[PDB]
This record gives C-alpha cells, structure tokens and sequence, in this order.
C-alpha cells in the first residue's frame, strides 16, 4: 500500500542477509506492484509458505543503553530493503487475494493464523500490532481497529499464532488490557507505560471466536487449576476481580468473577482456590468479609489494630472450619456458601485439624 | 504560505513514492506560487479529488525504541520533497479559492468534510490539529484557534471526516478535553501528557452546528443506550460527573449531567442505566448517597468501616427495592425520584425478588 523502500535497486533481505534485488516498482492510487529478482541457484530458498515485509532507512533503536545504527548496504542507506523469512502457516495469506503482499513491518507480516474478532467498548488502550500475551508469553496480536457508529463498540480483529488457537478461543475466554498502575499503594506495571498488551485467561467450551474486551483479569496462572466456589453476599462491597481468599493470613485464593443472581437479590462471587490449598475447604466452612481496617472501641478503654493490610487495599474473603469430631466431607466444584456479616468470635481458639 | 521545502527540483511523491519535479517557486510577501511536473503517462494519477502536502528535511521519529532516519532522495536531503494523495471530499476544498493550496503537514491535508465551531472557555489545553476521537478512533480534528476579547471566549474551528459528520453534530453532544490526571488515587490517563485529545459523545436532535466545550465527559459508551432517569436531590455533595450509580455493590449507572431545577430549590441528576441492568430500576426504588466513608459510634463501644472505596472517589448513589407481592411496573425513560437523606437501615434484609 504505502512503502518507502525504494524506486530500484534495494537488496532483498533473508534473515537479515543481501541476496536479491528489487528491478521494478510502480506507484498506484491505492497500492504498488513490486517486482523482484532473486538468483537461479537460491530460489530454492523461498515457496508458497513465504512473508515478504520492509523498511525503509536506518532505524536507531533505542533499547537500553544501544544506539545501533543500522550495518546495512548503501542501497538501504538511500532506498530501503526488503527481508523475508519462511513460516509455517503463510498458505492461509495466499489462498486469500491472487499473490502476496509486501507488510509495512516486521510484526504485521507474522500475524498469521486463527483470526478473533474483540468487541470492546472503548480503543482508548488498543492499538495495532498490540501483543496478546498469555503469561507474558506473545500468543497474538491485534491487526486492525474498527469503528461501528451504529452499534456503539470498536471491533477489534486480532489473530493467533497456530499453535495457541486451539487452546485458547473456547469461550469463556477473558481478554483485558493491563494499564499501568500509579498509586499511593504502589506502582503495580512500569514497562505497559510504553509498551502496553492484552493479558489473557484461557477457558474450556466451544470455540465461539467471537469475543469482548473485559475490565479486569486474573494475571497468574497459579488459581486456574482447582476448584470454583461460588459465594454469595447480600452486597458486593469492596470485593472486586483478584481479591485474594485467604485461610489464616495467608493467600489460597483469589476471587475470579461477580456477578448478580439468578433473581436480584444476591451477588455471588466466583472464586477459584489451590491446588495445595484445596483439601482446606469443607462442606462446613464459613465465610466472612475481611475487608479493611477494623477498630475496637470500649467504654473503660480502647485499642485498635492497624496491619498495612492487602484486604485494606482489596478487601479479602477469609475462612475457617467449625471443630467436628467427624469431618464433613471435602467441597465439590461447584458449591454455594454465604457469607457470614461478621467474623465469628472464636475461630482463633477452633484449632480443627485438617490433615494432608 | 511558509514552506521550506523547495526553490525547484524536489521531487513529487505519492504515497510515498518519487514521481513528479517541482520547476518554478516564487516567493511572495503572503504566499508562495509553486508550479509543479508530473509525467504525461501519469496525470491520470491526479484528480479534482486530491490535496498537497509538503515536509521539509530528515524527519526522525522518536516513536519508541526507532529513530528512523528518512530513507529519502538527496533531494529531500537538501530541498524537502512535496507528497499527495487522492481521497473522498476533496472538492469543497477546490469549490473555494481559485486553485489548491499547498498545506504544511499530513494531517493538515486531511481536514476535510463539515467544519463545526467550539466556544471554549480558556484554550489552555487546545491546540491546532488536536484530534477528536469518539471511543478512542479519531473522528476529528481542530484546525485553528481564535482569540475574541469582545466575547470572552476562545472559538475553536474543527472538522469532522465525513462519515461521521451526519451521525455527531445533531446537538446535545458534548465535547471536552482529556487531560492526564496524576494524583494519590491513581493515575488514569497518561498518553496525554504528550499528546492531548479531545474525547466526544453524541446525542439525538437537529444538527446544530454550534457547540460549546465542556468540563468532564463520559468515556465509555456502554452507558448510552438504557434509560435516563432524573434524580432529584437537595445538594449536589460529592456528585459529579462520571459518578457510578451502584446496585448491591455492583456499578450499574453512571451520572451524566447535573443541574439546577427550573425553580431553584433542588439539584436534578441526570444518570443513565445499562441494557442489562435496566430492569431491576422499579417506580418504587428508594435511592440513598452512599458517599465517602461512614464510620459508627457507640455507648458501649464502637466498630468501623473502612473499603477503599471508589465512593469515596467519587460518592456513588446506590439503590434497592422495597419488597412488594405484586412488583411495581418498570420505570419510564423520564422518570423523577428523591434522595433518602439516609440509608434505608432494611434493605440488606429486603431481598426483593427481580427476575429476568
């Protein structure tokens, strides 16, 4: 469409290596044709499955402490050249369209495979070539932005790389931006400041590929294997996506989603826990809300508990077991607790053994 | 009027590409007159339909880790080339004058379709070629700044592309800036402390063509399609804009506006619902400020309630039904309710049965 390159007489590129040439261009309203000269002993080294992509003059990169001028041919100096690479799933881009066609970029010409389509609200965050990352591992990548003035929402079309669209694009797949966060609390993404992307939650189902673009996501993997309670509450307080779910202080849970009830009139909590920490939850265990800083008073005396608290910042579902000379049996996968409005007084003197 | 680019023989790109010569500038006193060469093959490349843009030198960009140098003739090297393009509403710019106009950068070029006019305020924050965007894609563009000392007010001339001019400008639309905010809270914008925009929301009516620039704006447009209730109130308090408006915890609502009765005894808030939770607002829905951070006090001893919480951000307006064997029917599109001065002590036990 709209490439600097060169008019004749640039280099093709293979792996970042001068074999080729460029012999013709000719400019067009909405796109180039191009054509290309590579020698009789190497034509072995391109076929069907081939990704062509340019650039254009000498790209310092700022990366760290580097300021690598381009070690390029002259010909790049003046006109910019032309890579290529092989790859494996470039036979869906020529299926499509009657030849190739020369990507403006390196990212854009490896965005190949199952293609999704995003419906978010807003593509204040987004971009094109943003990456989709799954455990800070590049799984996708957005290609382009749409805005539809008639259904209120931006359709963004992003593609998957080959291997990972099986597993993922199941449905009940949550996408979210990660934005950095700068508060008082603690600065919580630095490098999204300048280079942000899309994490990603897998799930199990049919593959719908048809998506939206949620607020919050659950950023490790450690919580997805065991079990998902379901809590319900009259409120939804300062519980939120990521809470943690604690047993005695310390963290074996996390809560995954909320939403409201069949009928409105409860908020369940959808919270998934441990693999370790999974054998602690019983068909007897209460739940109550853990949630900020509270402070005793008496009428002879008070005192107060102030412990720089991460349920002060998010507001954590803690547990206990009653104490039972038999113990109930462990809690299925799917199971419904409510919340207890207060901490019960004595669950610091149960003690219930809970063995293995 | 002022372009360095050229005395003769730079070259004419189109889409980036080196066709055409420049022969003949002259200079004078407002504007300068350019003649320009172009191939006889190739004038069929050029229309009516076509705008002239001119850049002078090696442009390097900043953008991220690159620095890309500009793979450019040695003309450009020494005399700034001129570059064109064909596109959709072209003519009007030709219909006036008596020839085109060579403009000074890309996106100067592109300000076509139906020009608006804002009367803003203070122009601290504007400034030429400041894009506006609905939902994060660019729609428009502000294309000069006028000073009035008469009328204290400085009035913004934009352009809206014009797909989009039909469907924004009908009136009740609003526009405003959004300016990066860094506080203790939290960061919530910060790509516009380097590039600034303009964030805008349409609305329903006769194409007016004549807007003003307001303070605060809501982004998202998942708000925009439910009801609109009017909420009267005897202060305003902690409400603002972009308050969230809450059922059982859970954001439902947003304020959009607020103002005074037509008699001047209460503040009236304009809120808008979801699609999804459109229903659960009945014609008997008691509503309360659930603002900031109540804390209890007692004879005997006291406890506390400390959340977080974004109501103490921004002081949200929560709701419940009172429960009814016959439920009440759904509430209109207009519709005026008054605050509870205080939180019903009840509707954590209500439980008011809400289906669908």
């Amino acid at each position: 469409e709209t490439l600097p390159d060169v008019q004749a007489g640039s280099v093709v590129l293979y792996r970042k290596f001068e074999v080729g040439e460029v012999i013709t261009v000719r400019p067009r309203a909405n796109a180039f044709d191009i054509d290309l000269h590579i020698k009789p002993e190497y034509r072995n080294l391109l076929t069907s499955n081939s990704v062509f992509w340019a650039e254009g003059g000498a790209k310092v990169q700022l990366n760290g402490s580097g300021l690598t001028v381009q070690a390029s041919p002259l010909s790049r100096a003046l006109k910019g050249a032309i890579s290529f690479d092989n790859l494996s799933g470039a036979s869906a881009s020529q299926r499509k369209g009657d030849k190739r066609i020369l990507y403006a970029s390196e990212t854009a010409a490896r965005a190949v495979g199952g293609q999704i389509t995003l419906h978010a609200f807003d593509a204040g965050k987004l971009a094109v070539g943003m990456p989709i990352r799954y455990l800070g591992i590049d799984i996708g990548q957005i290609q382009t932005l749409d805005l539809i003035t008639a259904r209120n929402e931006v359709q963004a079309k992003a593609v998957l790389y080959p291997e990972y669209v099986q597993t993922f694009a199941r449905g009940g797949t949550r996408f979210s931006v990660v934005t950095p966060q700068i508060s008082a609390a603690g600065v919580e993404h630095l490098d999204t400041i300048l280079q942000p992307y899309i994490n990603v939650e897998p799930g199990r189902g049919n593959p719908r590929r048809d998506f939206e673009l949620q607020e919050a996501t659950i950023t490790d993997s450690r919580y997805l294997d065991g079990l998902s309670i379901i809590v319900e509450a009259p409120e939804a307080g300062s519980l939120g996506i990521g809470t943690p779910v604690l047993f005695r202080g310390l963290e074996v849970g996390t809560v995954t989603g909320m939403t409201l009830g069949t009928l409105s009139d409860r908020v369940m909590i959808a919270m998934r826990i441990s693999k370790r920490y999974q054998h602690l939850v019983r068909n007897n265990s209460v739940f109550w809300l853990a949630s900020g800083y509270s402070l005793d008073f008496g009428l002879t005396g008070g005192v107060v508990k102030t412990g720089t608290f991460n349920q002060f910042i998010r507001g954590g579902i803690a547990f206990a077991t009653p104490p039972g000379t038999p113990l109930a049996p462990k809690a299925q996968e799917g199971k419904h607790f409510l919340l207890q409005e207060s901490e019960p007084k004595e669950w610091r003197e149960w003690g219930t053994a809970l063995p293995k």
